[PDB]
């Protein structure tokens, strides 16, 4: 019925039975019961910057546009209650304008605020769990409100409880953020290490990060994409050691649990996949992990190319990449790994 092309950054042109913009929590709950009473599946979307529509969605797509930014003062920090429909970068830009630093490393990350805790948005040595106080959700079937604390969200690398037992039944309506008044700059990543720690300000980091991302990362407006198509593979300590014996120059960081996060873009580049094209789908020439809609790409083309990238990295390194972009079937979420396997 209705084209989803304007509602996803990848530029995939599939149809949805019905599309509605929810301005508040109750309108989202109302749109749920109706579609659910009609026997339709319901998909809660934000800005669509990390979704891959595989085919026509045979249901209702509720676009979360719940606005609001409340500020609460405590002696040692600022507490922000932000609506799920708020643009993330606009919020990051707003907080720095009001003199509330903390989100400057997460600048220019696309998508809404409601989607930020789902895969714990992270960039330049900072993740959302660092500043997340809580996340508000409504049980879609009943309309009952639930406030999960930062600990209850079970944040990990591109992972949270909203990708598991809170995935299907719940819709995020608000996100709580704690910004410490005693600001501590995170400058241990890339070209931010070249900033002077003694004189660095939140705005200098924000402007630096925005310039780094604009010049280096692929823009969906030039060629449609959903950021990094694959996650940076988090492998075991022994698996990382065996790989580093053969490939000692492989970029890697040790994790809290003792696992090892390997660079996906590096592994893909080492297989000579830059510029590889399956139809309209293409691997970007700078950021190899970013798949792009180069020329009227089918959703099959992207899945076909993603499989080919996964297989070549798998045969060379014995490391099997998992998609960070979420795959949407005809009736809702599907296993992205099983689709590319
Ligand atoms: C150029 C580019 C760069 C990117 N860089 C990064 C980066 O550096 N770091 C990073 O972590 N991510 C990055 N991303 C991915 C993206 O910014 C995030 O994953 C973001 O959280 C998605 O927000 P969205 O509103 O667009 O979500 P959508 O794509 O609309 O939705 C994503 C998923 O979350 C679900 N969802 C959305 N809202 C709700 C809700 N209210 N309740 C329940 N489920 C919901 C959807 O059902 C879907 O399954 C990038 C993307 C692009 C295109
Ligand atoms: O360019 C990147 O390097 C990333 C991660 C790493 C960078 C440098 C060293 C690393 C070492 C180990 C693991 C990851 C990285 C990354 O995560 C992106 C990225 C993020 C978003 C988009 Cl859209 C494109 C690329």
């Amino acid at each position: 019925n209705h084209s989803l092309k304007p509602w996803n950054t990848f530029g995939i042109d599939h149809n949805a039975q019905h599309i509605v913009c929810a301005e508040d929590e109750q309108q989202l709950l109302n749109a749920w019961q109706y579609a659910t009473a009609e026997g339709q599946p319901v998909l809660i979307l934000g800005e669509g910057s990390n979704v891959l529509f595989l085919e026509d969605y045979r249901g209702t797509v509720i676009i979360n546009r719940i606005k609001g930014i409340e500020i609460h003062d405590e002696p040692d920090a600022w507490y922000l209650h932000v609506g799920a429909g708020e643009n993330w970068h606009r919020l990051v830009k707003y907080t720095l304008q009001e003199g509330m630093p903390g989100l400057e490393n997460l600048a220019l990350i696309p998508g809404c605020v409601g989607s930020s805790p789902i895969q714990n948005i992270g960039a330049y040595g900072v993740e959302l769990q660092r500043v997340c106080a809580y996340v508000d959700s409504v049980e879609l079937a009943t309309g009952k409100q639930v406030r999960l604390t930062a600990k209850e969200c079970r944040f990990g690398y591109r992972d949270s409880i909203f990708k598991h037992e809170y995935q299907d039944r719940f819709a995020i309506v608000a996100v709580g953020l704690r910004l410490p008044k005693e600001w501590q700059p995170v400058l241990t990543y890339g070209d931010l290490t070249r900033l002077d720690p003694t004189t660095v300000t939140p705005q200098q980091v924000f402007n630096a990060v925005c310039h780094m991302r604009t010049t280096k990362l692929p823009d969906p407006k030039v060629n449609g994409n959903a950021g990094s198509f694959f996650k940076n593979p988090v492998v075991s300590a022994e698996t990382a050691k065996a790989l580093l014996s053969q490939f000692p120059t492989a970029p890697n960081y040790p994790q809290a649990d003792g696992s090892v996060k390997l660079a996906a873009g590096w592994l893909i580049d080492q297989c000579q996949l830059k510029g590889m094209q399956i139809g309209g789908a293409a691997v970007h020439r700078q950021q190899a992990l970013v798949l792009i809609n180069e020329d009227n790409a089918k959703s099959e083309d992207v899945v076909q190319l993603a499989h080919h990238v996964r297989q070549k990295v798998g045969e060379k390194f014995n490391v099997w990449l998992e998609p960070e972009v979420r795959f949407i079937g005809a009736s809702g979420e599907v296993s992205a790994v099983e689709t590319i396997s």
